[PDB]
């Protein structure tokens, strides 16, 4: 028992981090086979970033412009190319530590693990979710660009996130590993608003099933409710609509615990409408939404990866 | 910016996990050089664990009794020996992935990272602290024994924890990597109480400096106080005494933020005495104590490891 914000084992990814240096700029890159992936604003200079023409800035540059460092070993660029917002440097050496991987583009509500990096050396790993507004509340400092988010399935690393920029409010924006931003943000240094967020409802219900699996039960009641009456209350508390699909996803969690999904909904209703009165759920005084129903199944059962 | 419960990159440790199987039992082992480390209750059977004589049970056993699995590769035991509560199997092969490491025994209040494992395959990594009562609030299921806690410094893995047992209340107990339990617990299946816990005070002050570094400021005041008057209030709220040493440790954090340590103390005082009134600190509705002053410096500056 116990429940923790748990991140995938980061080993498979650590073997792919490199330092990428163009001009006066230095950021992180992801090295898979003979290709290194990094943000395209590695080619921006300082007085560029206000409105740069990347296509144009890149045709000015040559291969020897890109200092790629793989540990203390200088990797040789033999080609470059842009793809949406990511740069791709093709190098002479293939990375022998290349795991079986995939590039996947995730939906808001999905969680992943971030390996925060500086000069291609890992600093830490932590668990994030993609917020309904395509921001993520990460922990990133200068030089953290090109750190990646990922999920691990058996022996496969699903890459889903690369880091690019910090938004005035201190949240973070980034791209998939083909270079398409999440949300409406751009790698230009003009004003950009995150957009108002909501609470990932399906996930708070998943976390309440984790609590019940763990002996916390003070919050279940006899009351039931309907999706409609439940979605009318969520909106006031600015949660996200619960679909027929979320009810379905939460099926095995309901079956493991004997609480009908819609019974757990009327329990969240009462929580939003009455607070917590000093009580806490899984060691938390807030309603917690960065756990998927997949996260709860995996942690509360014992699924590993090879 | 941003602040997260951050765990060390787990790569160096993942290269050392193996499956260890004696009799009907299967648990995790730590493989460093030609030695594999695991709990000594791998040699207990089911009707033993109520009051077993380990010294005696181990002289009954031979080398071929211990099935050690290093991936899909069977490691050959050529010797065994007990050391307090840990078993040590000497094997024919040296582990070529052995990082530079150390065995360290930590004080309560110190944090570390846990790689939770099942059948020698990692399942997740997460950040724990050693509670004033030598328990840890982990996330462990059946077969998680022999998972280890660790800190990483530059290129060195400081091993500080091995997992052994879950206490009725669902907290966890374990040993250092020489086999000495933290706290008064024993690898026998008789009644054992965790003992009442307190709040790691120095750490909540460290986390309040992390908040100030990050733009949360609503909780600082003009009031100051004395160690004495501050320690009189902590005790009511069942926090731990603040020593002259904690004030000293919190020195660079005070210097980075311009808030005298004792000024931040009178700010915690007021928080304990007035709650939070719906406000939250670093995305939290509770006062958070699983961050050391070293954790805050490292996360809020950008220290990596090689
Ligand atoms: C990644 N290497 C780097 C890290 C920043 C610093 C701290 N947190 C981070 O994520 N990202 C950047 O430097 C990006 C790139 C320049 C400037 N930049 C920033 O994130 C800016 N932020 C903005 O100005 C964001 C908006 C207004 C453009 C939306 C700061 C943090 C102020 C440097 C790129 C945006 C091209
Ligand atoms: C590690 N492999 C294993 C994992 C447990 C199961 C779930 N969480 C865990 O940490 N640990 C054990 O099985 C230990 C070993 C037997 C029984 N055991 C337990 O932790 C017991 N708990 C107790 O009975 C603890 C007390 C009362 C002895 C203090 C359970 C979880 C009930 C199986 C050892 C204690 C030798």
């Amino acid at each position: 028992s116990g429940f923790r914000k748990m991140a995938f084992p980061s080993g498979k990814v650590e073997g792919c981090m490199v330092q990428v240096t163009c001009g006066t700029t230095t950021l992180n890159g992801l090295w898979l086979d003979d290709v290194v992936y990094c943000p395209r604003h590695v080619i921006c200079t300082s007085e560029d970033m206000l409105n740069p023409n990347y296509e144009d800035l890149l045709i000015r540059k040559s291969n020897h412009n890109f200092l790629v460092q793989a540990g203390n070993v200088q990797l040789r660029v033999i080609g470059h190319s842009m793809q949406n917002c990511v740069l791709k440097l093709k190098v002479d050496t293939a990375n022998p530590k290349t795991p079986k991987y995939k590039f996947v583009r995730i939906q808001p509500g999905q969680t992943f693990s971030v390996l925060a990096c500086y000069n291609g050396s890992p600093s830490g790993v932590y668990q994030c979710a993609m917020r309904p507004n395509f921001t993520i509340k990460g922990s990133f400092l200068n030089g953290s660009c090109g750190s990646v988010g990922f999920n691990i399935d058996y022996d496969c690393v699903s890459f889903c996130y690369m880091h690019h920029m910090e938004l005035p409010t201190g949240v973070h924006a980034g791209t998939d590993l083909e270079g398409n931003f999440y949300g409406p943000f751009v790698d230009r240094q003009t004003a950009q608003a995150a957009g108002t967020d909501t609470t990932i409802t399906v996930n708070v219900l998943a976390w309440l099933y984790a609590a019940v699996i763990n002996g916390d039960r003070w919050f279940l009641n006899r009351f039931t409710t309907t999706l409609n009456d439940f979605n009318l209350v969520a909106m006031k508390y600015n949660y996200e609509p619960l679909t027929q699909d979320h009810v379905d996803i939460l099926g095995p969690l309901s079956a493991q615990t004997g609480i009908a999904v819609l019974d757990m909904c009327a329990s969240l209703k009462e929580l939003l409408q009455n607070g917590m009165n000093g009580r806490t759920i899984l060691g938390s005084a807030l309603l917690e939404d960065e756990f998927t129903p997949f996260d709860v199944v995996r942690q509360c059962s014992g699924v590993t990866f090879q």
